[PDB]
């Protein structure tokens, strides 16, 4: 017996949109002209991230400090999308929520001031040179302990009756854990449903049962699915090149991917020591998991059924490039044994499969091409590794 996956081009998933991270040049120090490189650039030794996230802040004042990142971000091809953590403190009330005073919300006769923040927002950054992908209503409005909390109710007026006047695409909920509680009004509402255009949600914390979305199947149509916010498996010092502790972060991007059927995953900030670039502006171990998406499966790739999980510790995912039908599979090892699988791609005329290998002693080493038996390929995959055949 030897286990056996089969990718099969013509059943279509999702189109990807593509990866990326944070900036907060607020919170922590901005990206330096370098790490912008190295996170949005596709060259050796970079990311190959394409998207961008950035923070609206509640003070005007602060706004510029986005621009240089952001700018480069799209010089170098990715897109930008922005959140907010609060309103502007003129538009908030106070407010006890399940016994805790003192707690933050939008008051509801500020619902279209808080429009216009957002509008003056997208506005400011498009007369310096940044045209944002989408804006968010509200970071995490459901564990805003130290922000702005929306019930779903709140959100849901919100996007019926005022997210249409805003002058960008909208983003919305971004739960800090893709509860649906938060996203169900807004796609069981068809003006809310009109007025949203991706639906973004945070995986802290979220399990693998809770990553697929009926609701969304149904009815998403013509929105985008992003997972806009997450760090795995901790937010540990120093912990970006922990081995093998780094394989649960591809293995969140291969559950996202497949299980939750999203097209883009954002990571917490770009430049820290538990996050994809280090400290010293070089890619963790995290990094390069990222970058085993992020560098081969490129925008406008559509994800394509395949074994997903051929023997026990193996995963696989596949896309497609449908401008030449080429093929991206990112097959992940967690087992301390080797594993050898026969993997299946009827119909196609591909027969070199090159392979891109990371271990706890090597980052996306290219190892020998594997030549492919008619349609089927048989690679052997080393222990606690992940691998792009491309």
């Amino acid at each position: 017996h030897m286990a056996s996956a089969t990718i099969n081009l013509s059943a279509e998933k999702q189109v990807i949109r593509g990866f990326g991270g944070m900036n907060h040049p607020v919170w922590i120090s901005d990206l330096t002209p370098q790490q912008r490189d190295t996170a949005f650039g596709n060259g050796e030794g970079q990311l190959g991230f394409t998207i961008l996230r950035i923070h609206v802040d509640e003070n005007r004042n602060n706004w510029s400090k986005e621009v240089a990142t952001a700018r480069r971000a799209i010089e170098l091809g990715a897109i930008v999308s922005a959140s907010p953590w609060n309103p502007p403190s003129n538009m908030v009330e106070t407010f006890t929520r399940n016994g805790v005073p003192n707690q933050k919300r939008l008051r509801y006769d500020k619902y279209g001031d808080y429009v216009q923040h957002l509008n003056d927002f997208v506005a400011y950054m498009k007369s310096n040179g940044v045209d944002l992908y989408a804006i968010s209503v509200q970071n995490e409005p459901d564990y805003a302990h130290e922000w702005t909390w929306w019930t779903p109710q709140e959100m849901l007026r919100f996007m019926r009756d005022y997210a249409g006047q805003i002058n960008c695409r909208v983003m919305a909920p971004e739960s800090f854990q893709y509860l649906k509680n938060m996203s169900d009004p807004i796609l069981n509402d068809p003006q809310a449903l009109a007025n949203l255009d991706i639906l973004g949600a945070h995986f802290y914390g979220t399990t693998v049962n809770n990553m697929p979305y009926p609701l969304f199947e149904q009815k998403g149509a013509g929105k985008e699915l992003w997972m806009t916010e997450v760090y795995v498996p901790n937010s540990d010092s120093n912990s970006a090149d922990r081995w093998p502790e780094a394989l649960e972060v591809a293995h969140n991007m291969h559950n996202a991917l497949v299980e939750g059927n999203f097209q883009a995953y954002v990571w917490w900030y770009i430049r820290r020591s538990y996050g994809p670039m280090k400290e010293d502006g070089t890619i963790s171990k995290r990094g390069y998991m990222m970058a085993h998406y992020s560098k081969f499966v490129r925008p406008g790739y559509v994800r394509v059924d395949a074994t997903k999980n051929p023997t026990y510790n193996v995963y696989l995912s596949a896309c497609k490039n449908k401008k030449d039908n080429s093929v991206v599979a990112v097959v992940i090892n967690k087992s301390t044994e080797a594993k050898t699988i026969n993997i299946s791609v009827p119909g196609t005329s591909i027969r070199k499969w090159e392979r891109y290998v990371t271990t706890g002693s090597k980052n996306l080493r290219k190892e020998s091409d594997i030549n492919a038996s008619g349609t089927t390929f048989q690679v052997t995959l080393e222990p606690q590794s992940v691998t792009t055949f491309v």
